[PDB]
């Protein structure tokens, strides 16, 4: 009973934040196996950002400019690459308590854990979603970068996010762990705009669905709708277009609850346009978009990890 | 910049979270050092749990009817005795993974994070203030009894909450570590009244401060008003009355941002009579109260932990 905004529990992750120093810039790492993974801007100055050539800033550079700390326990650097937008720095001492892990990219909608850090320490986690314009609304102050989001699959850690850039209108953009960005962002310090943000339709379904399993129930309606009727509605309101792969993703949420995904999509077309009155779903005054399916599957069923 | 419901790194209490069956019951336990610490209801029946009577049933059981299990290891129990609420398991092998602890009583209005498990493996983590009338509204299914709530300290974790009961109205209360009860409540399966609950208004004023770090400032008003109205206009909307030690609390936030407390006060006392017209701050639809002016200066300063 209840529903929260859960994280996924974070030990796996904190064993293997790093602390990396290049001339004056310190930022988080990801220490697996033998090989730290961080912001290749860490090589830059403040005036660097400006107009980087990270070729010619990386030839300048040798193994031992960069202080990896983690720790009370400095790390010896012996090789450094440079994949996309990250640096490999490779180390000598592999780390001990590096996890069964996994490199991933999720594609927009998908929720993921942030493990914030400054300085190579954890500092708190939170659950976010990533957006249809492959942003993030994050909690990120200056040398949060490197702090890395992930998902945990029982005992595999499932990497996905490491957070690069803070843009001026108060969204956040990284990349994945081979260093390619999420959405058309580059790691300089110029105006760059996201798309139109778009609301998750089939998370905000999810949620309803978490709604009628806690006991909220006063937005069921008896009308019906069609996927295209619905769709015309949605697409009114800004919202992402549903599509059969997302009613059937649903299904279980409809097995275990006795209600058609079409009967939600029915109230939830009123709900745009009649809008909430005053009343609240789930303790919220906002339809809520940050829960997928299987989050909702997970908090409503008691899925464990190592 | 950014503003998120964070929870504290989780990994110092994933360690110390066992498995503890008695007869047909399983739920969680906490293994610091040599002593397993769980709900006394454990040693419960479903049938029991409608007039328990804690000693006669405790009598009849003996250290080996206890199966506390540590992953793939189990546990050997030497002792048990029974204070207050809480078992205290006395085992052999102690905790290698056992940190720095502390445990302590926290106050209404204060917030913690909570390390949900199932069969005494970690399944997510969340952060939750304790309501005036010492409820928690959280996410607990069957079987997350023993579940820890705690905060930290640098290095220093210090345990506040164990989960004991779910009641028919959703929400959720539970003990100390000494195993005293926060609010008027006891473990058996009855009909049990908590209070009225109310805002906890020193928190949504650290809110409202939190919005202005992040550019909220439409809220910003050019009235001022006094202690002693503010707490006229709050009392008829059930909010905790301001005292001078909040005021004082609030000092640092104010001191940052230039702007008097009693300044933000005219502005939230408008909001509740106003109200929020539609608009939204740090992306709520309502005023939020988990946050204490502590949470709020930890997240736009960066204090890390061990």
């Amino acid at each position: 009973s209840g529903f929260r905004k859960m994280a996924f529990p974070s030990g796996k992750v904190e064993g293997c934040m790093v602390q990396v120093t290049c001339g004056t810039t310190t930022l988080n790492g990801l220490w697996l196996d033998d090989v730290v993974y961080c912001p290749r801007h860490v090589i830059c100055t403040s005036e660097d950002m400006l107009n980087p050539n990270y070729e010619d800033l990386l030839i300048r550079k040798s193994n031992h400019n960069f202080l990896v700390q983690a720790g009370n326990v400095q790390l010896r650097v012996i090789g450094h690459s440079m994949q996309n937008c990250v640096l490999k720095l490779k180390v000598d001492t592999a780390n001990p308590k590096t996890p069964k892990y996994k490199f991933v990219r999720i594609q927009p909608g998908q929720t993921f854990s942030v493990l914030a850090c400054y300085n190579g320490s954890p500092s708190g986690v939170y659950q976010c979603a990533m957006r249809p314009n492959f942003t993030i609304k994050g909690s990120f102050l200056n040398g949060s970068c490197g702090s890395v989001g992930f998902n945990i699959d029982y005992d595999c850690v499932s990497f996905c996010y490491m957070h690069h850039m803070a843009f001026p209108t108060g969204v956040h953009a990284g990349t994945d762990l081979e260093g390619n960005f999420y959405g058309p962002f580059v790691d300089r310090q110029t105006a760059q705009a996201a798309g139109t943000d778009t609301t998750i339709t089939v998370n905000v379904l999810a949620w309803l669905y978490a709604a009628v399993i806690n006991g909220d129930r006063w937005f069921l309606n008896r009308f019906t709708t069609t996927l295209n009727d619905f769709n015309l509605v949605a697409m009114k309101y800004n919202y992402e277009p549903l599509t059969q792969d997302h009613v059937d993703i649903l299904g279980p949420l409809s097995a275990q609850t006795g209600i058609a995904v079409l009967d939600m999509c029915a109230s939830l077309k009123e709900l745009l346009q009649n809008g909430m009155n005053g009343r609240t779903i789930l303790g919220s005054a906002l339809l809520e978009d940050e829960f997928t399916p299987f989050d909702v599957v997970r908090q409503c069923s008691g899925v464990t990890f190592q």
